[PDB]
């Protein structure tokens, strides 16, 4: 039944906000900002 699919994270750099791994630490500390400032898909603005 429920199997642990393997090869999911191979760095100790993970966010804990969304579930994404980096290979550097600058990546993901620069990364967090995608969440706290961010335009993602939407309604259109001007
Ligand atoms: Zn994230």
């Amino acid at each position: 039944g429920s199997s642990g699919s393997s090869g999911t994270g191979e760095k100790p750099y993970k966010c804990n906000e969304c579930g994404k791994v980096f290979t550097q630490n600058s990546h993901l500390a620069r990364h967090r900002r995608v969440h706290t400032g961010g335009k993602p898909s939407g309604p259109s603005s001007g």
